[PDB]
């Protein structure tokens, strides 16, 4: 009955035939981006439609178009031709993964390459990278991929451990040109392996490490009905999942006492940049945006028991369409389970004689997605007292180069002769607010310290600042760990028992934002990546921190263009986006497979409640 | 055998039994403070001198002294009467803690104030708080305790909801004279109670948290020998316990392949300030030292299986002495266990086809401690991939004051006419490094910009910067979070196989520092807290940033004092000091008893390895 239920098979099936019946889906033509809507602003209109909408892409060269469909009464409901030379390609297509490769096996100019470095063709992969917008004015309009080439000696070797340093080709996959193939000179092919699972490199493996068991006996304290509604421990919300952001949290919102008070309307990651400090021809062009370009949710992995997910697990098997719109499962791609946090509260009281502890638990949502040599884990943690918490965690295996002979300012060296360029994993949170209702600001507060002097005559006082902002046009905030810089998210008409405003405090980490020079192409493409904060008036069009279609745009779209709105955020249907990321400067233990590193943010109730929320919880 | 192990209640014993026979323990005499000493560098002495420091308190009001003694030998060592109005009283002493109400309850200008009041003065009970050091000239050489009250209505009260505004006393503990009674006016007196445990207040308890059993079958993977080695997962290391300093870590080190690696010497939390930001004169005077005044391992708690500590718990018992000589077990006061972590390294290739995942665990070593008002928990965290990790958690119930009418810039209002004023946590870190041996460097690491322009022609550039510190004038660094600013550890001598120096990178949270006037008393006297990193030249007699008597001395000991010696550090014995902390404007959430906060650090190797540490870690 939920209009936020994850869509099912049937309803993939039923957007296929609606799309076939009418014309829009013949053999040449591709989905390259299926997912349900959310409801618009006011669901009091009774029984849901079931909305649908979708980028087609068409082989044969035709425009691509976006099509939006209601499964509930089989109707096209909007299609439009897109202009791609103006408002940017699909997103990268699966299937257009290998033609890099297959294409490049046959032109002459890469051959001549490898026969220079004494190479076998059939031992060469060429990674499908994403072509960005630069200086090579014949590429407007035109679907284009990128290629780095690695060897691999074995069909089950390590191919990152091998890379073709000074060569690179661009490939238009569409008419399936290769339009260019540059050559800027011979590297030497690092020749050690990281073949991570050879008993060479990893010798014989611990016997110490004895087993810990969890395990929940009387089953987890949360259920899950309607297919993806949760409700644990006061929290209640709906977990969705959409092929480009992955998971997606609905409706969070708290029991407090008989009230369900609404906190978060929308929670996502909405973008994902990767940029590198590189400056060398061969990949001074490279950055993916690996949400808005490739897809995140679309690679998400199978988890399985005790190995990706360890405990008492419920899972979700969300289902999305593959490329012809017929539904493909991912087979436990989601897992959610509580887990105990350690002390919650603690006090022994010397005059009252009383001593008093209490544990704290999380309840964690998570899926993990691969793309080409990354992997990402994004998870979700609720916890007792009302914080809400993300934390993105990195690994697999570093992108690798040739280490220059001399050293390098912008590569490390991680292994003879092996590089791996300088880079940053930076992410945009999409947090649609709605603290108590839809009735938000958003103030900045900063630590103030004072002077020795009269009303302070011990130099000993200090206190804060909060600065309310009210237009968009002063909403793109900077942050300051020097003074203690926080954003305080209130609803100005809801009031706690203190006659205070209810609030709730973002709490970032303070990272490196966006390195890259502003002038560069990356900095106008990956404009939200530049700045710690941004609010924006809701409006239901405006979803992606980069815009619709990121492949192969010039720049400009998404944030710095819905902010030129200068609406009126003082009180108003608002939305937060967080940038937050890891600069990688990799180092000798990232090789040849990288423990995980990890960032994010959290939210903490800043008087939303009268007194702790956490008073009654048992001693067990 | 080890000189390590912890003192036994034998060793405190002849400790007592030693002073006794020297004349130096009669009946007026109490120990204030005492703790083994660590072995001076170079333990090739064969066979152990097990030596012990004692402050030895006279309550007749003779001169304190510090006494060394030899308990292997058994003889007195050194012998040194202190001038405290130069050098810093002792310790607080516990039995002094209720001297300051029971003076207070038959002194007429105390009973006067409180009679203003309608209170009855067999209900209140006054904190025996430290005196710092401000304008009384009266106070110097004196032992002095100041003094805020607190109405208790019933022997299990919370006393905290009830705070006496307006009054503050001075009490002279050794004559046991009461200097100063101060009432700058009425307030009333907070009338909500917040008792936590009042079925009226929690609610009805939940229900639904069922249980998370957290077993290991087959015992944990660590084994202690010793009392208190540590050997797991490749990790080596000694639990010691200080009445001052708590939890201290010695020869933390590594096992690569067959040698064993040395990371650090001696970590330790060398100092702990609470600076008070309220400028009212009845508080303008707090602070606290809870470390080095009032020695937070001799509160340290007993930790009950199952709520302080869940899991495989394996506990220690150290052993202190009172304030007589007599040895006193701090029963489970330190609680050591592995638990689970994620994931640890993951990929799945989409060219070999092999997918990978691995666990991470955490050994846990920790202890809490209540001062007062205040609990605090102490978490050193080992990782299985080289990383070593700080956590504070800060609960307890806040320090409260009357909320004054119109409001206040310095306090927030929990709750009607009560008031928390605005505070700071701040802790001191001492890392006495030993990367690979003892010849060791720190250099600052900054992310470096790059414009655009030749050799940069995209503008994605970006690299970074290490400046070597060489000098003791020169290592006085702070945070700088846009940059990225982090600070390497190496030994120039020890190289890995890419011939780079090894290293570890100390990562901090990059919180404010002190934020009190720079000309302020606290400023003087919490002179570490007002930078985030200092490195010194190993000496044996420079273990605290504060110097070694903390208690009401007028300011400039310690690491001002050690730095100023501009000593040689660039490949040198050091010590890496650490500044980390909390700023506490309490919100409503705190109260009646707060939610943990935390804060800390962390060290990860950077190039330390050859590779991945963790490639041995079976998949279980
Ligand atoms: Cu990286
Ligand atoms: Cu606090």
């Amino acid at each position: 009955a939920s209009p936020f239920r994850l869509a099912s098979a049937g309803e993939i099936s039923e957007v296929q035939g609606i799309l076939r019946t009418a014309g829009l889906l013949g053999p040449e033509k591709r989905i390259a981006y299926l997912g349900v809507l959310d409801p618009a602003r006011g669901a009091g209109s009774e029984a849901e439609d079931r909305r649908f909408r979708v980028f087609i892409h068409d082989v044969s060269g035709a425009r691509p178009q976006e099509v939006t469909v209601s499964v509930t009464n089989g109707t096209v409901i909007s299609a439009v031709e897109l202009d791609t030379a103006a408002t940017g390609e699909l997103p990268v297509l699966e299937e257009e993964f290998e033609v890099v490769e297959q294409l490049l096996a046959t032109d002459e100019r890469w051959l001549k390459a490898l026969a220079a470095r004494n190479l076998d063709v059939s031992k060469v992969r060429v990674a499908p990278l994403s072509a960005g917008v630069f200086e090579y004015a014949e590429e407007r309009g035109r679907r284009i991929l990128r290629g780095l080439a690695f060897v691999q000696d074995f069909p089950e070797d390590s191919a990152w451990a091998h890379p073709v340093d000074g060569l690179v080709a661009y490939v238009d996959v569409v008419s399936k040109e290769v339009t260019r193939v540059i050559d800027t000179g011979v590297f030497p092919v690092p020749a050690e392996h990281g073949n991570y699972t050879d008993p060479e490199l990893t010798g014989p493996l611990r016997t110490t490490q004895k087993p810990i068991s969890i395990t929940q006996p009387e089953g987890p304290s949360f259920t899950v009905t309607g297919g993806n509604h949760i409700e644990w421990e006061k929290w209640s919300l709906d977990v969705g999942f959409d092929v480009r952001e992955g998971v997606v949290l609905h409706n969070i919102a708290f029991r407090d006492g008989d009230r369900l008070r609404p906190i978060i309307n929308r929670a996502s990651i909405a973008e994902m940049v990767v940029p590198y400090g590189d400056p060398s021809p061969i990949r001074s062009w490279q950055n993916y945006f690996d949400t808005g370009e490739y897809l995140v949710g679309q690679y998400a992995n199978s988890l399985e028991l005790g190995c990706d997910c360890l405990g008492d697990i419920t899972y979700l098997s969300p289902v999305i369409s593959d490329a012809f719109g017929n539904p493909r499962e991912i087979r436990n791609g989601i897992c959610m389970h509580e887990e105990d946090w350690g002390i919650l509260a603690k006090h022994s009281d010397l005059w009252s004689g009383i001593n008093y502890t209490r544990r704290n638990r999380r309840m964690v949502i998570s899926f993990f997605t691969t793309i080409g040599n990354y992997d990402y884990g994004f998870y979700w943690y609720l916890y007792l007292d009302g914080t809400i918490e993300f934390e993105a965690k990195a690994t697999g295996v570093v992108f690798t180069s040739a280490f220059p002979e001399g050293g390098s300012d912008n590569i490390s060296q991680l292994a003879p002769g092996l590089g791996a360029p300088f880079h940053q994993h930076i992410f945009s949170a999409r947090l649609d607010m709605a603290i108590d209702g839809f009735t938000n600001r958003v103030e900045e507060e900063d630590v103030v310290r004072q002077t020795m002097g009269p009303g302070n005559e011990r130099g000993n006082a200090f206190s804060r600042k909060r600065t309310v902002l009210t237009r968009e046009s002063e909403a793109v905030r900077e942050a300051d760990a020097r003074t203690g810089r926080t954003w305080i998210i209130s609803n100005p008409e809801s009031k706690n028992r203190l006659n205070e405003p209810v609030g709730y405090k973002l709490h970032a980490h303070n990272q490196p934002t966006l390195l890259a020079d502003p002038g560069s192409s990356i900095a106008r493409r990956a404009a939200f990546a530049t700045k710690d904060l941004w609010v924006t008036r809701y409006a239901d069009d405006e979803r992606y921190p980069t815009g619709d279609f990121v492949n192969q745009h010039s720049g400009g779209a998404g944030l710095p263009s819905y902010i030129a709105q200068d609406r009126d955020i003082d009180g108003q249907d608002i939305v937060v986006w967080h940038t937050f990321g890891l600069t990688h400067f990799p180092r000798v233990e990232d090789w040849p497979i990288m423990p995980v590193d990890t960032v994010g943010f959290k939210l903490r109730p800043e008087g939303f409640f009268d007194r702790s929320p956490v008073l009654d919880v048992p001693a067990n």
